[PDB]
């Protein structure tokens, strides 16, 4: 399985903050207040499909807390750039 559990520290509550701050833009939940990511912080290695399979990038799923409420969100990043993008935000789900 491509999917493994990551560290929650300060890089991972970063995701979370960068999450929030996009949900903030998308506005479904309105304007939220990161508090914190929570364990699971999942992550998947996405590869080229041919050729040296290089890293294309990684997905993140985060449990993260935002304006006392659970959502969780699914991140992409690019590999080569950093580039992040929120792909869901969703919630308030149920504590992972």
């Amino acid at each position: 399985g491509e999917w493994e559990e990551i560290d929650i520290g300060p890089f991972t509550q970063n995701l979370g903050k960068f999450a929030v701050d996009e949900a903030n833009k998308r506005g479904q939940y309105g304007r939220l207040t990161f508090n914190k990511v929570i364990r699971p912080c999942m992550k998947k290695t996405i590869y080229e499909n041919e050729g040296f399979r290089e890293i294309k990038g990684y997905e993140y799923q985060l449990y993260v807390i935002a304006s006392d409420k659970l959502f969780r969100a699914d991140i992409s990043e690019d590999y080569k750039t950093r580039e992040r993008k929120l792909l869901r935000f969703e919630g308030p789900v149920p504590p992972p």
